[PDB]
């Protein structure tokens, strides 16, 4: 109704409107609107369950503007029916809680891989199994695997069918050096249809022997993104007397939250702090760091010999979310079936209030994370490195070139969930955190006299935490410091949403943040004036990170000789390019060309979906919260 849900309504027609091609012909969104993108999918018209996250948040919040909650209910329909594998998709039998997976390490470059199995290297107990299967009757892993095809672009369809859109492949497998230019798309369902003699299975890891098998990874963020999203839809319906009609969509939340446990487990469930690969395996939660990890990964013959499930040992503060596990540990609504769900959740709640502490630079802005697996090879820390509950700080966990915690949106996007948190709880540590980080990203955040603005883009660190003992120390010698600046609308967006929360909360809680109300007003104004086009907001931005298109060398074994669905070869020395000729059909391929053998930075307007998202969102939350 007012100025701001109005501007809600705007871009949420802009997505809607099926000519602008945010979706697919199934109603599925894509990554962006634009095909020509790389950036963690190395495609646009791939999606991710991160897009899919949003998918459900931007309808929940239109569920609330407006009492109609069609909108949500088909976004989660959607999300289960394409996002979550299938009975047929992930048909897992024979596992073994006592024996979850065979270990192999992970190492720098990714021509160190295939990563050999070492069968002799012990791996701890799944506390989790049983209890699953007890409480739900199936084996099914109720979560999101990360990446699609959406279109079959790569053309490996549904469980090797080649035709099918909706299709589960995979990128990212050879360590923290793999950048989005270096990986080599696969499908999740292996028959050994495309790629050498084994499929793609001995790029990754060394083996005897090969079996056709199914493979899938949940990105724990975007579940959890889900599940919080799914806490407000089920308030706001029940606000307006409605929770009936979404009843069985917050029970599927719960179960999502049930299932992403997996996340809060060691790799191959290793005790924290072990250090030693060859260390006896955990008993059962001795294993969990309660934080939500970079990822879990379920895995299955496709005769049924054998299963395997893992979790992850490395944790990145930008995927915490403190608003999803307070809702599924304490909110009766969002609770999880399973007997140890809510107590699993109530742990978890905690260690991450405690881990965004700990990471929290002399400045006030937050630190990349920790592992339990130095390496992942389990390898001692080097003396004098900080920890937290056994775990080795790391600046940047999982990648290292560019740094996973170079990229200023981690800051935005998990604060906003802690701001949120905070703003439900008044949580005394919530709050602490807050108002330090706020203090930092007022003094960062440019305001120009020409109405114009500047966010952070990339930032860089130096020095460690304190060792954690339950107690925020200042951290003195951890520092943040702004390498450069950026109009990214998205992230913009997002500490305007993240900035709004925490001012409500501080209103409700404390003495009023105006500034912060203001901070954040002023930039989705500025925003609003400047960016509006044809498709929605979008900045114009240069990637000259584009000439990897041709330059990039994509690692291949010496010897080691596949091919493409399109008939691409695969050998060594080939380029991104090489493996994705189809890009060459690409409309804006003449464009890339031309700035390319010109020298020149390519130049971009982009409508990313979760970008969109995040606008309609926080100008919807100004309304929601301020009007
Ligand atoms: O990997 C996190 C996040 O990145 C998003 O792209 C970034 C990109 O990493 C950064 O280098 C560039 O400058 O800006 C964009 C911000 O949109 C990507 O859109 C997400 O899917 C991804 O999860």
């Amino acid at each position: 109704l007012g100025e701001y849900g109005q501007r809600f309504m705007w871009l949420w027609n802009k997505i809607h409107d099926p000519a602008n091609g945010y979706f697919n012909q199934d109603g599925i969104p894509y990554h962006s609107v634009e095909t020509l993108i790389c950036e963690a999918p190395d495609y646009g018209h791939l999606t991710t369950s991160e897009a899919f996250s949003y998918y459900v948040w931007l309808e929940a919040v239109y569920g609330k503007l407006t009492g109609d909650w069609s909108k949500f209910k088909t976004a989660w329909d959607t999300l289960e029916k394409y996002m979550i594998p299938s009975a047929e998709d992930q048909p897992m039998r024979s596992y073994d809680p006592n024996k979850p997976a065979t270990y192999a390490g992970e190492w720098e470059t990714p021509d160190k891989y295939p990563s050999p199995l070492e069968f002799n290297v012990p791996v701890g107990k799944d506390p989790l199994h049983n209890e699953l299967v007890s409480t739900y009757g199936s084996t099914l892993m109720y979560g999101m695997h990360w990446l699609m095809d959406v279109d079959n672009w790569y053309g490996y369809g549904k469980r090797g069918d080649g035709v099918s859109r909706a299709s589960f492949i995979n990128t990212f497998q050879r360590g923290p050096e793999e950048s989005v230019w270096e990986t080599v798309p696969h499908p999740s369902w292996e028959e050994f249809k495309w790629g050498g003699p084994n499929g793609f299975l001995d790029l990754f890891i060394k083996d005897q022997n090969y079996s056709k098998q199914w493979r899938y990874t949940d990105a724990p963020d975007a579940d959890a993104r889900a599940i919080q999203a799914t806490y407000w839809a089920k308030v706001w319906a029940k606000e307006q007397g409605k929770f009936n009609e979404i009843s069985s969509y917050v029970a599927k939340a719960a179960k999502m939250g049930d299932y992403l446990r997996y996340a809060m487990f060691d790799k191959y469930f290793k005790p924290l702090g072990c250090q030693d690969k060859n260390a006896a395996g955990g008993t059962g939660y001795d294993s969990a760091h309660y934080l939500l990890s970079w990822y879990y990964a379920w895995g299955g013959a496709l005769d049924g010999a054998w299963s395997w499930k893992i979790g992850s040992s490395h944790v990145h503060f930008g995927y915490q979310n403190p608003m999803a596990a307070w809702a599924l540990a304490n909110d009766s609504d969002m609770k999880p079936k399973s007997p140890n769900g809510a107590s699993d959740w109530a742990k978890s709640l905690k260690r991450q209030i405690e881990f965004y502490r700990w990471l929290q630079s002399a400045e006030g802005a937050i630190a990349g994370g920790a592992t339990n697996s130095w390496n992942g090879r389990y390898e001692k820390y080097p003396a004098g490195t900080a920890t937290f509950y056994g775990m080795a700080y790391e600046p940047n966990p999982v990648y290292h070139d560019p740094g996973s915690n170079t990229w200023f949106g981690f800051q935005a996007w998990s604060m906003q969930r802690v701001a949120e948190y905070y703003y439900v709880t008044g949580d005394k540590d919530a709050g602490a955190l807050l108002e330090k980080w706020v203090s930092w990203v007022k003094s960062v955040v440019k305001l120009n006299s020409d109405g114009t603005f500047a966010i952070p883009s990339t930032l860089d660190w130096s020095g460690q935490p304190d060792t954690w003992n339950g107690a925020y120390t200042g951290n003195s010698n951890l520092h943040v410091k702004v390498v450069d600046y950026g109009t990214d609308l998205g992230i913009t967006a997002s500490l305007a949403n993240a900035l709004l929360y925490y001012s409500a909360g501080t209103k409700k809680y404390g003495v009023f943040d105006e500034g912060a109300k203001n901070l954040a007003k002023e930039l989705l104004d500025r925003m609003w004036k400047l960016y509006r086009d044809e498709k929605g907001l979008s900045a114009p931005e240069k990637r000259a990170d584009y000439k990897r298109f041709f330059e990039q060398e994509v690692y291949i074994p010496a010897g080691w000789i596949g091919k493409m669905p399109n008939g691409d070869v695969i050998k060594s020395g080939v380029k991104f390019i090489d493996i994705r000729s189809k890009y060459k059909q690409d409309p804006d391929w003449p464009k890339l060309e031309a700035a390319y053998k010109s020298g020149q930075a390519p130049e971009f307007r982009y409508h990313r979906f979760w970008a969109q998202c995040d606008i309609a969102i926080a100008n919807a939350t100004y309304e929601i919260l301020f009007g």
